[PDB]
Order: C-alpha cells, then sequence, then structure tokens
C-alpha cells in the first residue's frame, strides 16, 4: 500500500516487446507502446487504490479494492477481468481474458519499484525510480 504511493519514472526495460508479442499485441501497437515510456502514479484513498499511467500515446487508470475482481481496459485494447492482492509486501495482479491469463507483479527493490510481467513463460522486467 503505502510504500507504493508516489510518481514513478521508467529507468530500464527488459523483454517488454517479447512479452507483448506473447500477449498478442499487434506490431504498430507494440511499436508506439515501446516508444511511449509511460510513468506510473499510485495513490490510495480509503480502501481504494488507484494506479495511473501517463504517456503521449494513451493514459490508463484503474481504481480497485484489493481482493475484488474488476473490469479493466488495457493500454493495448484488451478488455480483461483483473484482481489484485497484497502478498508478501507485493501487489500481485492477474488478468484474465478469452481463456488466457497473465500475471503482473509490482514490488519494491531498494529505492526502486520493479514491475515483472509473465505470459506463458516469457518474463519482462521494468524498473522505475521516484520522479
Amino acid at each position: 500500500c503505502d510504500a507504493f504511493v508516489g510518481t514513478w519514472k521508467l529507468v530500464s526495460s527488459e523483454n517488454f516487446d517479447d512479452y507483448m508479442k506473447e500477449v498478442g499485441v499487434g506490431f504498430a501497437t507494440r511499436k508506439v507502446a515501446g516508444m511511449a515510456k509511460p510513468n506510473m502514479i499510485i495513490s490510495v484513498n480509503g480502501d481504494l487504490v488507484t494506479i495511473r499511467s501517463e504517456s503521449t500515446f494513451k493514459n490508463t487508470e484503474i481504481s480497485f479494492k484489493l481482493g475484488v475482481e474488476f473490469d479493466e481496459e488495457t493500454v493495448d485494447g484488451r478488455k480483461v477481468k483483473s484482481i489484485i492482492t497484497l502478498d508478501g509486501g507485493a501487489l500481485v495482479q492477474v488478468q484474465k481474458w478469452d481463456g488466457k491469463s497473465t500475471t503482473i507483479k509490482r514490488k519494491r527493490d531498494g529505492d526502486k519499484l520493479v514491475v515483472e510481467c509473465v505470459m506463458k513463460g516469457v518474463t519482462s522486467t521494468r524498473v522505475y525510480e521516484r520522479a
């Protein structure tokens, strides 16, 4: 919860394009998405957590209660069912759509925020620092 609050800027990315290919994102969308380098803004209000990502391409925003399933529209256009829980100090998100699923983990590492995405074995890691 609290350790995640703030504005974060992307510093490094690994295998993100490979992850998007596994998810099924198209060539053009993968291209613009990779050039965008969106930030990440996390805030909490009562029991609702909000994660916002801003970029010149598209801004996305989700507000949720930890443990309650909700509808989410991803940056690449998928309409998925999402659920986010707090486990071992990390935010663990599972997205499900058309019989498929992917996991997105957000955790703290030193003074950084690390996002790890997994799709059928393919793993991508993105590191952020406080802006």
